[PDB]
């Protein structure tokens, strides 16, 4: 009772459809009102509401806010919220005592709770922006409220821990012995699709893809930020994962189309299908669907002579993989739900589903007279991004082979060419090795001398 004037404290402007919109349904009957949208001011007010705690909103807000508000602006808004002016006196004590107990203290504790969640669950904002951390530490160090003391200490201890974990691998059971074929350790120059063991290609790619996947934060996906001007800052782990997928997909395509000799090309496709089967055995659906993407590419898809020459069992394994992707990944989604982790989900489908949600819902409930942020849109994207988290907790029981890891981290099939110049190259080479005519395929010689014979995908050294 008795708040500062809206003139001196922007939060306490009267709630209206000008500034805040709530769900009006059977769910929003009782409990905390559900926010559909608002001005950033009203979202901040509701994030730090005097009348009740809202942990669900705090969690969703700190996952999604970068799609409507910069980290620097969030910190400025929370400090603005904290600095509450005293109401205009009636004439000439008691009122101030209530205001401090019922309004100021609860709002200030709610802000310090937001700070605690922010540093606990989204410290990457501060790792990315040292000035943001300087502002935060300066502010929290200025807070002198007697009730604030345990909160400031809590925040300070989280920051100490977070900093210490940017300075400072452990098997729960024996991992399998590393498989070798023609290529030998420390002979990274001899490393090739066909000289490495297909088992160990699949294992080392799985460890690499698992590591990339486990580093992607939900906030790298919200607001389609990976396709926008601040993508390198908002989505650095997701961009690494996408660049990995592009490079590995184009590498598979390159290995096939550059195999000018028919027998070598069939052996290369056969070996990629063996790698696909080990990815399947490892629940690396990311790897499975990268090979599916390579085989459906325009330059490989048209190599009917090469596909028709496969062993029927290899063709069967490939057809079943290709089918996982058909009808909006219906069979993929069934398979993903049925498996025991560890697993590497196909990341492409989360991107597609977020792009569809981002393109299909307005960022704003309206920009006429105010920026009214569509929060319900962000709640929907956070439900999708939330699915990514359930498979980031279980590491693989596989030993890293550091030369193979370096080999796969440094795949550059495009060389110094554009992706478009590279894919035009692959298509023109595809037309050369299997022309658009009804004649038997051209007979080119092999340029490589390695045996085409697969060691197969039953562990040998495993023994
Ligand atoms: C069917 C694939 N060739 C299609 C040929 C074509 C070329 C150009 C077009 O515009 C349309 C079709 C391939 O052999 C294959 C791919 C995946 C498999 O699991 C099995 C086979």
């Amino acid at each position: 009772l008795r708040l500062p004037s809206p003139e001196v404290y922007r939060f306490v402007v009267k709630d209206s459809e000008e500034n805040i919109v709530f769900e009006d349904n059977l769910q929003s009957r009782s409990g905390i009102p559900i926010i559909k949208g608002g001005t950033v001011v009203k979202l901040i007010e509701r994030l730090t509401y005097h009348m009740y705690a809202d942990p669900n909103f705090v969690r969703t807000f700190l996952t999604t806010y970068r799609s409507f508000c910069k980290p620097q602006e969030l910190l400025s808004l929370l400090i603005e919220r904290f600095e509450i002016p005293e109401p205009e006196p009636t004439d000439a004590s008691a009122d101030l005592k209530r205001f401090r107990k019922e309004y100021v203290q609860p709002v200030q504790l709610r802000i310090l709770n937001v700070f605690r969640h922010w540093v606990e669950h989204h410290f990457y904002d501060f790792e990315r922006d040292l000035y943001l951390l300087e502002r935060l530490e300066s502010f929290i160090s200025s807070v002198r409220g007697k009730a604030m003391k345990k909160w400031v200490e809590s925040i300070a201890k989280i920051i100490r821990r977070k900093k210490q974990a940017q300075a400072n691998i452990t098997f729960e059971s024996p991992p399998p012995p590393i498989e070798w074929h023609i290529s030998k350790p420390g002979h990274i120059e001899t490393f090739d699709l066909m000289t490495l063991h297909p088992i160990e290609i699949a294992r080392q790619l799985t460890l690499l893809e698992s590591d990339l996947y486990r580093k992607v934060q939900p906030s790298e996906l919200v607001g389609s930020v990976w396709t926008k001007e601040d993508k390198e800052i908002n989505s650095p782990n997701l961009l690494k994962m996408i660049r990995h997928t592009t490079n590995l997909t184009l590498w598979f395509e390159k290995c096939i189309v550059e195999a000018e000799n028919f027998e070598e090309r069939v052996a290369v496709l056969s070996r990629i299908i063996e790698i696909l089967q080990v990815f399947q055995d490892l629940n690396n659906f990311n790897g499975v669907l990268e090979i599916v993407s390579a085989v459906n590419s325009v330059s490989v898809y048209r190599l009917d002579h090469t596909f028709e020459a496969l062993q029927e069992r290899k063709r069967k394994i490939l057809d079943e993989a290709v089918e996982l992707s058909q009808d909006h990944f219906k069979k993929y989604l069934v398979k993903l739900k049925s498996i025991n982790p560890p697993c590497v989900p196909f990341f492409g489908i989360y991107l597609t589903n977020i792009l569809k949600t981002e393109e299909g819902n307005n960022d704003f409930l309206t920009r006429h007279g105010k920026d009214l942020i569509n929060f319900s849109k962000r709640r929907k994207v956070a439900e999708i991004t939330g699915e990514i988290q359930q498979y980031q907790n279980q590491p693989y029981c596989l030993r890293i082979e550091p030369d193979m890891r370096r080999f796969f981290e440094n795949l550059n099939p495009m060389g110094s060419a554009s992706e478009k110049e590279f894919t035009d190259y692959l298509f023109n080479k595809s037309l050369e090795i299997e022309p658009r005519n009804p004649k038997q395929p051209p007979r080119f010689p092999r340029k490589s001398t390695f045996s085409l014979k697969s060691p197969g995908i039953r562990p040998n050294t495993g023994r």
